[PDB]
Order: structure tokens, then sequence, then C-alpha cells
């Protein structure tokens, strides 16, 4: 039990895994307090995880959301206007608060044909640096940037990511990560039935030999939705 309650809480930091908490847990350190007086133990990504771990635990109220959204799509359109940014999950849904903010970033020049471009990820990271919104970072590749960011005033530090997506399956992301999990399930399944396939990258027919083929043009979401002969769904009625 004791042991148990202790592992549980330290998976509370984002950043802090089951194996990570046991050896914590293992060492001594079960207390916020313990975590706090040993950060020499905790990686980069665990100890911002505890620095802002109060405030993680909070939600988000939609009407930041779409504070954090404009600043967001502003500072990248001023970088270039060829950059395509959408915050997804249930904030695009509608909810009226989130847990945080994911955002999906593409660009015409980089396509799944292409190689790795990380700059074109860290160039839109450095900048809401820059203007002070990104605060902090756990970790970023050279398609995925995990951080810290803050409404300037007071306001609660929020998660972050922001995924750069090739051009030509970005908006397949963009379906998948606005979900939800159930639409998702069920959007699958009925593809199926209709001889397509769908992932967060592609569309694709799926010959009666069971194998897909070759990945379909998409240009939009609704190009998804047409494929498979479904009217176009609003995110907002996406719950299932």
């Amino acid at each position: 039990d004791d042991t148990s309650s202790s592992i549980n809480f330290l998976t509370r930091v984002t950043g802090i895994g089951p194996s990570a908490a046991r050896k914590l847990v293992d060492e001594g350190i079960k207390t916020l307090e313990d975590l706090r007086k040993n950060e020499d133990k905790l990686n980069h990504h665990q100890r911002i995880g505890l620095k802002y771990f109060e405030d993680f635990e909070k939600r988000i109220p939609r009407e930041e959301m779409l504070q954090m959204q404009d600043i967001v799509l502003n500072e990248v359109k001023k970088l270039d206007p060829e950059y395509i940014a959408t915050v997804c999950g249930s904030f695009r849904r509608g909810a009226e608060s989130s847990g945080d903010m994911d955002v999906l970033l593409t660009h015409p020049n980089f396509t799944s044909e292409s190689s790795k471009q990380p700059k074109l990820l860290h160039r839109v990271v450095e900048q809401l640096q820059k203007v002070r919104f990104i605060t902090d970072t756990l970790s970023k590749g050279e398609t995925k940037f995990m951080g810290v960011c803050q409404l300037p005033s007071e306001y609660p530090h929020r998660r972050i990511d922001i995924r750069l997506q090739p051009k030509d399956q970005y908006y397949c992301g963009v379906l998948y990560f606005t979900g939800s999990d159930i639409f998702n399930k069920n959007m699958r399944a009925h593809a199926l039935e209709k001889g397509f396939t769908i992932n967060e990258y592609t569309i694709r027919p799926l010959g009666v030999t069971g194998v897909a083929g070759e990945p379909l043009p998409v240009d939009s979401e609704q190009d998804i939705f047409d494929y498979i002969q479904w009217r176009y769904r609003e995110p907002k009625d996406r719950s299932e």
C-alpha cells in the first residue's frame, strides 16, 4: 500500500513513468518534498514536470485556450504565411476546458518524401519563446516539441505540444488528433466497410486481398469523408 500510493503520486509528475517511479521510491523519495529536495535524481523532463506539478493538474478554460490559440497562430503566420497550424484535441471539438494544448503544424515545403527539416518546427518554437509564450522545453526532436507555455499578465503554466507533420499527411493528422477516440474508432470502422483504411498519416484503398494500396490524395479533412462517402462531420459533432 505505502509503496503503491507513493508510486501513484510520482506518476502524477509528467516525465515520471512507472519504472522510473519505483526506482525513485526504491531510493527513498515518495513525497513532493522528497522530489523537490532531489532534483539531481531527475532528468530534465521530470524536473520541469516537478516545477509545474500543481499548475499541470489544473484545467484550462476555453477562454484561455482561445487566447493561446491566437498567440500561436499569429506568430506562426508572421514567420511565413505558408505555415499551417491547427489546435486540435477536445478544444477543436468545442470543449469548454482542456488539459493541454496540442498543435498540428505543417508547411508545403515539407512532404513525406522529404528528409528531416527540424528548423521548420524549431523556428516556430524559438519565436514563441522570444515572445515569452513558451517558457520551458520538456523535450524536442525533429518533428515533435513538448514544452510549457504561459499567457502573459498570474496564469498557470500549461502543457503544450507541437507536432510537425508532412503536408501530404497533414489532414489525416488533424482528423486523428481532433478525435474523439470513439469517433476515430467509428470512422476507421466505416472506412473499412467502404474498402479504405485510415490512420493518422494516410487513407489507402483496401484490396480484397486485405493489403492496403498506395496513399490517396488528401488536401483537407473533407476529402477523407468524401472517400468513405460520409457527409462531413463538424468537429463539434465528433464526440462519437
